[PDB]
């Protein structure tokens, strides 16, 4: 049925029409993505924003970071991109397994942030956080929920203590969004793209890839063109924490709305506990103090 739904959409797209070969489903829950020949068909999943994605992906493509966007459907949101042969979809495991992969991720971000890409919307980290917090008012929440939120105020303040640079950021760099050839990474899924602190991307990937200290150095070194500095490193660590917090709160919202897409009472508890763990290390206050000090 899933494949038939997809082969229905082909009719529409002239460049895929009459493709009678095999259709391979490539990873992704919120986006159904099928490889048809040498092109990829992307179908939207039944709260996300497709107008943004279209503009974002085209800009990312122009910047040489995303695969070419060959077609968009203004009726359905359906998108045709070019398939990258001999490319590996990434994951935490492959980021430890494929030597140089973190560096290649840093090189991709570097190309992205350093590009002329212009994204229309501004990423609002604390707007979203406050939003989810209000909404709460209520499910059962994790131990130290209010501390982590209170302490996040200090983090916010540390980030507001100095002007931060603004770059065209991917904003949700899940491992699965990276396609690794041997020598370079491409990035896909630009639905959450926006102007943001470039180091949010680095922090997000790190937490999503379960990166160890070594991988983080390799990532930052490749990104910055030199060893990271204490203020830089501090921002990444800060976003590692805030990234988990953002999604933790989102996951609690899904648990209260009984979205049956997965075990939210679990997902939420995981990302929170990791976050809380990070914020409690004595290292974290040093990283915070380094961001505040600029």
């Amino acid at each position: 049925m899933m494949t038939d739904e997809a082969r229905a959409k082909l009719a529409a797209i002239p460049m895929l029409a009459g493709y009678t070969g095999p259709l391979e489903r490539l990873g992704g829950l919120t986006n159904l993505v099928f490889r048809a020949g040498d092109l990829c068909l992307r179908i939207p999943g039944k709260y996300i924003n497709r107008a943004n994605e279209a503009v974002a992906a085209r800009e990312a493509a122009k910047a040489g970071v995303s695969p070419e966007v060959l077609h968009v459907d203004p009726a359905t949101g359906v998108m045709v991109t070019r398939y990258i042969a001999g490319a590996q979809t990434m994951s935490p495991e492959k980021f430890k397994t494929r030597p140089g992969s973190p560096a290649r991720a840093g090189e991709a971000f570097r190309k992205l942030h350093g590009s002329g890409a212009v994204f229309p919307f501004r990423f609002e980290l604390f707007a979203m956080i406050d939003d989810y917090l209000k909404v709460l008012s209520n499910v059962t929440l994790p131990a130290g929920y209010h501390d982590v939120v209170r302490e996040a105020g200090g983090v916010r303040s540390a980030l507001a203590a100095h002007p931060l640079p603004l770059a065209a950021c991917h904003c949700d760099p899940l491992c699965e969004n990276f396609l690794d050839t041997g020598e370079r990474m491409w990035i896909v899924d630009w639905e959450y793209s926006g102007m943001n602190d470039p180091l949010w991307d680095l922090g997000d990937l790190s937490v999503e890839g379960k990166f160890n200290a070594n991988q983080d150095e390799e990532l930052m070194r490749a990104y910055f063109g030199g060893e990271a500095r204490p203020a830089e490193r501090g921002r990444v660590v800060i976003y590692k924490a805030m990234c988990d917090l953002l999604w933790t709160l989102w996951g609690l919202i899904q648990l209260a709305n009984d979205n049956p897409v997965d075990d939210f009472r679990a997902y939420a508890d995981g990302r929170f506990a990791r976050c809380k763990a990070l914020m409690e290390t004595p290292e974290f206050s040093r990283h915070l103090a380094a961001v505040r000090m600029g």
